[PDB]
């Protein structure tokens, strides 16, 4: 069972709603946030009667959660950006193949825009949000050695005004809706689309149907994709925390209570949670006075035990046991994955440092190991291809490095790999961009083209 969720704001009564249900109504009685800002059970013993008498409802419908950035450096565009994500996502609201769909506030790119169909990347001027660039036709899914796959980028299209948001929106599904393949369903989605049709024709069809000429792009950057750990001040006198959870999974752990920690706060916590695109989770609006009562709560149950920025950056997928097409562990594997790699991090005098390591259980990506610097996609129980490459932003495809090889295989060269970036390395410069550099690994530079050796 997942929920349709929009921009990962829940309420705390919601919560209190499905900590219940988690609990009591299910196999595994965790509540695992997912990647894409909300939250799944596993195991169901209905859940839309509980889901519906709180205000929600769990999503033929080849639509997906729409993603918002959670937790803006400037924290009053977040309201403004929101409220988009909720009309796109009731606007689109009932394909060849699933349509994902982002609201992005530079110069954070945690929502991975990459990964999806559309995306609208927020333009502010003087705190108001005036329009949206356009980007199109991320994709990360492949099937393994199979070159008629491959993970995509999406493209610009242009800038448009808030006012053509809806109308931009219903004309990028209904091309893609039309143009899709009409066949082969691992070639219907937009990536495919676009390299078959081409993006200017496509981007013509769009503001054809819109009714609109696309303004060129407005400038934007983004710096990073992780979440900002601990406390940041929001607006007015109110703080928000974000809590690091490992693989989003909550569930009460014999001296670390973290589902309960969350229901205790829940049940105190003045405004709302977010659920993060890096599965994580941030108690919202937070009253200075209420700090302490907060902090309090989170501490003792474990949900604030202090981790290496390695592990806040690293990611992996469900996997086993649930998922049907699982090749390889991922979220069972991570964690003591993460405990060799601090270890190396340590060894090589970069304990302070993070690449982006993610690890998909198979090729179909769920984990986005395709867009981080250091991505293990499942190919078998317990061998992974590891691809290098990636960026710290998001922005670029990991080529393959290695082959179907085991954890201590995999260990062995990231432990070279991490030796020479730390000795190598400019200043700032990050583990995927030092590979590229260092002639390590090929870039990729055009997906459709030259992914596959
Ligand atoms: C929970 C999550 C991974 C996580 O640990 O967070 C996940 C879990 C699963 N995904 Fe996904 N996907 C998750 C994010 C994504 C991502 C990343 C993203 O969206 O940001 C991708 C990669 C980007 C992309 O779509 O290209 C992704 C691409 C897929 C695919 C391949 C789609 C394709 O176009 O080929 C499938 C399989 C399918 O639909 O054929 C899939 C299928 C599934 C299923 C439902 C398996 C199935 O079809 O029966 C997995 C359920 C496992 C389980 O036991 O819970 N999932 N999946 C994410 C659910 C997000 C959500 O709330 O909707
Ligand atoms: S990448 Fe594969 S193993 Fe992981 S959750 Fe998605 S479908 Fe399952
Ligand atoms: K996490």
């Amino acid at each position: 069972l997942r929920c349709r969720l929009p921009g990962g704001v829940i309420t705390t009564k919601q919560w209190q709603a499905i900590d219940k249900f988690a609990g009591e109504n299910t196999i595994y009685g965790s509540i695992r946030l997912t990647n894409r800002q909300t939250f799944q059970f596993h195991g169901i013993l209905p859940v839309h009667q509980m889901l519906h008498s709180v205000g929600l409802d769990a999503l033929n419908d080849m639509n997906r959660n729409v993603l918002c950035t959670s937790n803006p450096y400037e924290s009053q565009l977040h309201a403004e950006a929101y409220e988009w994500a909720k009309k796109i996502s009731e606007h689109l609201l009932p394909l060849p193949r699933k349509f994902k769909t982002t609201v992005v506030i530079p110069p954070q790119n945690d929502i991975d825009l990459h990964a999806n169909d559309m995306n609208f990347v927020a333009i502010a001027e003087n705190g108001k949000l005036v329009g949206f660039n356009l980007l199109v036709g991320g994709g990360l899914s492949i099937e393994h050695g199979n070159k008629k796959t491959y993970a995509r980028t999406a493209s610009e299209f242009g800038y448009l005004p808030l006012e053509h948001t809806l109308a931009v929106a219903e004309a990028v599904v209904t091309t893609q809706r039309d143009w899709g393949n009409r066949t082969d369903r691992k070639n219907a989605k937009t990536k495919y689309t676009l390299e078959r049709v081409g993006v200017e024709t496509f981007k013509a069809e769009v503001e054809r149907r819109a009714g609109i000429k696309f303004e060129p792009i407005r400038p934007y950057e983004f710096t990073g994709r992780g979440d900002r750990i601990g406390w940041v001040k929001g607006i007015d006198d109110n703080w928000h925390l974000t809590l690091f959870i490992e693989n989003g999974r909550i569930l009460d752990y014999p001296a670390r209570p973290l589902k309960t920690g969350l229901l205790e706060i829940a049940k105190i916590h003045k405004g709302d949670f977010r659920i993060t695109a890096n599965q994580n989770l941030i108690i919202a609006g937070v009253p200075e006075s209420e700090k302490a009562k907060i902090e309090k709560i989170a501490k003792e149950s474990g949900l604030m035990n202090a981790v290496t920025p390695q592990r806040e950056n690293s990611m992996a997928c469900v996997s086993f046991p649930t998922c049907p097409l699982a090749m390889a562990e991922a979220e069972r594997f991570l964690p003591s994955f993460i405990d060799n790699i601090d270890n190396l991090m340590a060894k090589h005098g970069v304990s302070d440092e993070h690449i982006v390591m993610r690890v998909t259980g198979c090729p179909n990506g769920c984990g986005r190991a395709m867009l981080a610097e250091v991505g293990l996609v499942g190919k078998a129980p317990g061998r992974y291809n590891l691809h290098l490459g990636g960026n710290r932003i998001g922005t670029r495809i990991p080529r393959m490095y290695k082959e179907n090889i085991t954890e201590p295989e995999i260990l062995a060269s990231l432990d070279e790999l991490i030796g020479r970036w730390a000795k190598e390395r400019e200043a700032g410069e990050g583990f995927g961009d030092f590979t590229v550099r260092a002639g390590i690994i090929r870039p990729v530079l055009d997906p459709a083209r030259d992914l596959w050796d």
